[PDB]
C-alpha cells in the first residue's frame, strides 16, 4: 500500500584437484537438475547435462565460455559424446572401454616409449605449466591382499589408490585397442620424473589417481612418474634402481 514497490542462485563445488561441480541446487541443497555441469581442472572443458545429487547421469561434452557473477554460460561441443558416472568394480573396468576421456585426449597420446625396452609410453600434446592434470589412471578396484598375494607378472599395472583399494588395468586392457577410456597406466617409470600420481575425483570414473606435472613440460615430451616401490619390486625396476646412483 503506502510503501514503495518493485516488480536463482548458482553454486560451485571445487575439489582439491581443481575440477568442480556447478549449477543451481534443489530445495534440499543437492546438485540435482538437467543444467548441472562438471568442469575439468582447465576450467573450460565441461560435462553439462543431467545430474542427481552431484552424480553424473548424462553429461554432454561442453565448453565454459564465460562466467558472469558466478553464473556459468555453457556451450555444447559438437557431436554425440555423452558421459555418465561409471565407477569400475573388481571385474568391470568400464561400461564403455573405448570411449576416451575428452579432457585427456587434448593433452596426451600413446606412442613407443623413449626408454629402451619400456614398451609404450605416455606423451604430451601440449606445452603446459607445472601442476597440470594431464591424464587419468582408472582401472578395476581390487584389495591390497589380492594384489600383494599374487605374482609380480600380474602387478605391472597396479597402482595403490588408498588404504582399502588397488587400481589395476589387467589383460587385455593393457592394449589401447581394447581399453582407451583413460591412459594414466601408459606412463613409464623415471627416478627423475616430470609428473606425480595425485588424487582425483572424476565424474565418470569416481575417486581415482591422475598424472599431474611437477613442472613445465614441452609438447611431445614423454610423461614419466616415480612408481614408488618399497626398498619387493619387478626386476627391471630393481635393475634400473641400482643403475642410477652413478
Ligand atoms: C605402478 C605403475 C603402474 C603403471 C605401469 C604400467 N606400465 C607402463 C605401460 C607400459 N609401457 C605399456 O606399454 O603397457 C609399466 C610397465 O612398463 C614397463 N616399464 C615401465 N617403466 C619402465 C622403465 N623405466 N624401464 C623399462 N621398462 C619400463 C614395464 O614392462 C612395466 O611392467
Amino acid at each position: 500500500g503506502s510503501s514503495g514497490s518493485s516488480g536463482h542462485g548458482v553454486c560451485w563445488i571445487y575439489y582439491p584437484d581443481g575440477g568442480s561441480l556447478v549449477g543451481e541446487v534443489n530445495e534440499d541443497g543437492e546438485m540435482t537438475g538437467e543444467k548441472i555441469a562438471y568442469v575439468y581442472p582447465d576450467e573450460r572443458t565441461a560435462l553439462y547435462g543431467k545430474f542427481i545429487d552431484g552424480e553424473m547421469i548424462e553429461g554432454k561434452l561442453a565448453t565454459l565460455m564465460s562466467t558472469e557473477e558466478g553464473r556459468p554460460h555453457f556451450e555444447l561441443m559438437p557431436g554425440n559424446s555423452v558421459y555418465h558416472f561409471d565407477k569400475s568394480t573388481s571385474s568391470c573396468i568400464s561400461t564403455n572401454a573405448l570411449l576416451p576421456d575428452p579432457y585427456e585426449s587434448e593433452r596426451v597420446y600413446v606412442a613407443e616409449s623413449l626408454i629402451s625396452s619400456a614398451g609404450e609410453g605416455l606423451f604430451s600434446k601440449v606445452a603446459v605449466g607445472p601442476n597440470t592434470v594431464m591424464s587419468f589412471y582408472n582401472g578395476v578396484r581390487i584389495t591390497h591382499q589380492e594384489v600383494d598375494s599374487r605374482d609380480w607378472a600380474l602387478n605391472g599395472n597396479t597402482l595403490s589408490l588408498d588404504e582399502e583399494t588397488v587400481i589395476d588395468v589387467p589383460e587385455p586392457y593393457n592394449h589401447v585397442s581394447k581399453y582407451c577410456a583413460s591412459l594414466g597406466h601408459k606412463a613409464n617409470h623415471s627416478f627423475t620424473p616430470n609428473c606425480i600420481y595425485d588424487m582425483f575425483v572424476h565424474p565418470r570414473f569416481g575417486p581415482i589417481k591422475c598424472i599431474r606435472t611437477l613442472r613445465a613440460v614441452e609438447a611431445d615430451e614423454e610423461l614419466t612418474v616415480a612408481y614408488g616401490y618399497d626398498h619387493e619390486a619387478p626386476e627391471w625396476y630393481q635393475v634400473e634402481l641400482k643403475a642410477f646412483q652413478a
